[PDB]
């Protein structure tokens, strides 16, 4: 499994190329992996992957929470693979094909593939939760070895986690603004994904370096 | 929403040259373009701007906005100010992940697409036991345009059932996953083709024989 430098994922979501890349570069000593989503790459293009690998010694998780039809899952993952991203997130709601879909390209393409289980946000307890388990044990059954679950429900990220297995990779949003708890949420996961808590933060290096304090025996 | 000929084009192409051009030989049978991420993360978001330029078409961005609320507000508002004038949201992530699109959509003169059942196999696993119920989601929380399954024309009925014949139904799936153009119109106000058009020897003759198929309708 890639070796997250303080179990501890960036998740920048700023809009700018400029503040992005600053807030980034402040804490690249504490983070040496940085998850990058639709609301920086729709807003300063797929070529701000290379910036960041240029400017910083950070692996990219590409966040497009991939959930389309197999056929256009392949094409998002061959574009997202093609401009540097590491992995790619991918939605385990739409199926079985879909998801093999996005695998497939990825072991042409040697990357990886993380999917995404149940969601941290209140809407997720609509449709997701109920489908999670099984979306889970799907993964588990497609050879999927990453995963994403909910820091702001720490008894179903233990489920998920039993579900997966100790050998699986899990990380896990929702830690800070979302009221997760960075210690409890990393009982369950490998590591925890912080943005605003972070890249909001007067200072993002202290923001960061005092996440890590709290964390420092785990 | 006027669809010309209740034909959208969905151009997946992937590099903008072949894009611009399919798009250029079929622009006299449509009016309505659907641009995904294939083309955007392969040429970016000033495609859009271009397609406007070129073709003065209506956009729908096809991006299948599947985030918490505070994340798919940002990408709504990145997708909007590229210039799209629709957006594809998936109802499975919930009331509040819509909510935030329609908001963002009201503030900038913009219309929320909300894609209920898909239409591919894998659909059947998740997505097409909470259909209905995303449906009835939609009407509760003012939706007005919606998205349901060419390949399953009794879900796609249904459907047009819960949403009422006032609001907007597209549906794609025609042609290459199976789905027949003249039937998927009896219940939506208009059909998404993409392969079958631009992939065919002649995308030109494939769109005008799409449209002959569906001549009186
Ligand atoms: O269930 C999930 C999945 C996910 O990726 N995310 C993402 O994780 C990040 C959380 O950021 P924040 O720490 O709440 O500011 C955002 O980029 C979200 O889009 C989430 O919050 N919940
Ligand atoms: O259920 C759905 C939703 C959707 O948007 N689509 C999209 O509709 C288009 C269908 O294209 P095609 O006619 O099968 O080539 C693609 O851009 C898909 O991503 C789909 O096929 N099924």
């Amino acid at each position: 499994v890639m070796d997250v430098m303080n179990r501890l994922i960036l998740a920048m979501d700023l809009m700018n190329r400029d503040d992005a890349l600053r807030v980034t570069g402040e804490v690249r000593e504490y983070i040496d992996t940085v998850k990058i989503g639709y609301p920086l790459v729709l807003s300063e293009g797929m070529d701000i992957i290379a910036e960041f690998r240029k400017r910083f010694g950070c692996r990219i998780i590409a966040d497009f929470k991939v959930a389309d039809i197999p056929e256009t899952n392949e094409k998002i993952c061959r574009a997202t693979f093609k401009a540097g991203a590491d992995a790619i997130i991918v939605h385990g709601f739409p199926g079985a094909d879909s998801v093999r879909a996005c695998l497939n390209v990825a072991e042409e393409m040697g990357r990886e593939v993380f999917l995404l289980t149940e969601m941290s946000h209140p809407g997720a307890e609509m449709f997701i939760q109920g489908a999670a388990d099984e979306i889970a044990r799907m993964g588990v059954d497609l050879g999927v070895k990453n995963y994403v679950g909910p820091s702001t429900r720490p008894e179903r990220l233990s489920r998920l986690r039993e579900i997966i297995g100790q050998d699986s990779f899990l990380i896990s949003p929702g830690v800070g603004a979302q009221g997760g708890d960075p210690g409890e949420t990393l009982r369950f996961a490998d590591a925890i994904i912080v943005g605003r808590s972070i890249y909001l933060a007067d200072n993002p290096a202290a923001a960061a370096a005092g996440a890590i304090e709290s964390i420092k025996d785990l």
